[PDB]
Formats: C-alpha cells, structure tokens, sequence
C-alpha cells in the first residue's frame, strides 16, 4: 500500500485521485507529493 503519514496519524496516499472515500474512516487529509495523503490510523 501507498503508504503515508501526517504526524500520528498513518494512511495511504491517492495518486492524483481528488476523489478519497472518507468512509475508510479516514481523520486527516494531507497533500503527499505524489496525491492526496488520506491518513486514519492503520
């Protein structure tokens, strides 16, 4: 998995994807430099 982190939390990053389903129980949103950083806690 694309993986990523802002500062505790830890997610997956979308490559260009505007669309992240937040219903993965997502909590933050960051800009990863490759796409959105979705980060909950996995």
């Amino acid at each position: 998995g694309t993986a990523c982190s802002c500062g505790n939390s830890k997610g997956i990053y979308w490559f260009y994807r505007p669309s992240c389903p937040t219903d993965r129980g997502y909590t933050g949103s960051c800009r990863y430099f490759l796409g959105t950083c979705c980060t909950p806690a996995d």
